[PDB]
């Protein structure tokens, strides 16, 4: 009826077929508040946890879901209700496991889940320390509290509903997200709605046809900049195109990629090199920690950034190592990459998509799956991209007022 488990016994990333209903238990259900009244949540896998509520939270400025760029969509309504809340949670659970179907998507969730935000927490030079806005409070059943750490939170979307984006609290003065250290992250993200763009395929009377974005695709699109932001390698986002900016463009990937100029490419990659330096020279320099063995702590770090370690003990980036990690995270994971191993249809260049929004249920089976998405294998909708057609689709696909 759902599909999460198309082959073998249980999902593989995601770590529970939760239900909205499911009673808190303080491990992986809880009522948590983010650094509010508690808001319950899921934790799908070490670090990765699902926020079932319109984001309310993380903007000060964004706390109503009423409205006041080319496409937008506000509905007050949406995911108010436990049962949207629940379809919310299989759905974005029956991405990630169509995200980690492929290898590609493996390789991703799995660089996430390792890139655990830099503990840079400390006024004392000598010391590590967590900063406190890479954690959240997790709420027991008897009303106890821990803090715990963690690495990304999906949650739903503020006032403008196809307004999907990556972001994360600031530092008053380090930059987390482009220093190397990585903080937290939040995608804000439905997988209730998708957007339109247009296409051309190939008898001769087949004018362009309207077709939807995978939202596996989108949801990827934002953990590839999750996995920029969590390694600290995030391009500032006053460079670009004049819009388009360097960031999405990287995040695209393909040939949308190449007009960053190599030249500017290699300015980038010794900028984050320099500031994995300095990371590995702080670790050095760490002589106490607040809040585990300062050693195991160190090691965490030297896991997540590929730091070499002499007979001292002493860290160091390795050239080679850098350059691995850097490619991996900016020029392997690109959305171009999962549109090649999911085979689905996607806009061709970042900017070519419709002012056309649409309602979709991607949790029952017969809608969409883990291996096909809406292009059911064995049906009309395997052909030509068809499930992804609005047209020929359209059971699937209503189309909304923008
Ligand atoms: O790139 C984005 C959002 C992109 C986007 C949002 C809404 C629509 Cl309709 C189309 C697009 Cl390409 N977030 O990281
Ligand atoms: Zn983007």
């Amino acid at each position: 009826s759902s599909g999460l488990v198309p082959r073998g016994s249980h999902m593989q990333f995601v770590n529970k077929q939760f239900n909205y209903k499911d009673p808190v238990n303080g491990v992986d259900i809880a009522y948590i508040k983010i650094p509010m009244q508690p808001v319950k949540a899921f934790k799908i896998h070490n670090k990765i946890w699902v926020i079932p509520e319109r984001d309310t939270f993380t903007n000060p400025e964004e706390g109503d879901l009423n409205p006041p760029v080319p496409v937008s969509y506000y509905d007050s309504t949406y995911l108010s209700t436990d049962n949207e809340k629940d379809n919310y949670l299989k759905g974005v659970t029956k991405l990630f496991e169509r995200i980690y179907s492929t290898d590609l998507g493996r390789m991703l969730l799995t660089s996430i889940v390792r890139g655990i935000p830099f503990w840079g927490g400390s006024t004392i030079d000598t010391e590590l320390k967590v900063i406190d806005t890479n954690c959240i409070n997790v709420i027991q059943p008897d009303g106890s509290y821990r803090s715990e750490e963690l690495n990304l939170v999906i949650i739903g979307p503020s006032a403008d509903i196809i307004q999907f984006e990556c972001k994360s609290f600031g530092h008053e003065v380090l930059n987390l997200t482009r220093n190397g250290y990585g903080s937290t992250q939040y995608i804000r993200f439905s997988p209730d709605f998708t957007f339109g763009f247009e296409e051309s395929l190939e008898n001769p009377l087949l004018g362009a046809g309207k077709f939807a974005t995978d939202p596996a695709v989108t949801l990827a699109h934002e953990l590839i900049h999750a996995g920029h932001r969590l390694y600290g390698i995030a391009i500032n986002p006053n460079r670009v195109f004049k819009e388009v900016s360097f960031e999405e463009l990287r995040t695209f990937g393909g040939h949308d990629a190449k007009f960053i100029d190599s030249l500017q490419e290699n300015e980038f990659r010794l900028y984050y090199y320099n500031k994995f330096k300095d990371i590995a020279s702080t670790l050095n320099k760490a002589k106490s920690i607040v809040g585990a063995s300062l050693q195991y702590m160190k090691n965490v770090f030297k896991e997540k950034y590929l730091l070499s370690e002499d007979t001292s003990g002493k860290f160091s980036v390795d050239k080679l190592k850098f350059d691995k990690l850097y490619k991996m995270l900016t020029e392997i994971y690109t959305e171009d990459n999962f549109v090649k191993f999911f085979k689905v249809l996607n806009r061709k260049t970042y900017l070519n998509f419709d002012k056309a929004v649409f309602k979709i249920n991607i949790v029952p089976k017969v809608n969409y799956t883990i291996y096909d998405g809406f292009n059911l294998r064995n049906t009309n909708l395997a052909a030509n991209f068809n499930g992804q057609n609005t047209e020929i689709n359209n059971m699937n696909f209503t189309k909304l007022k923008n």
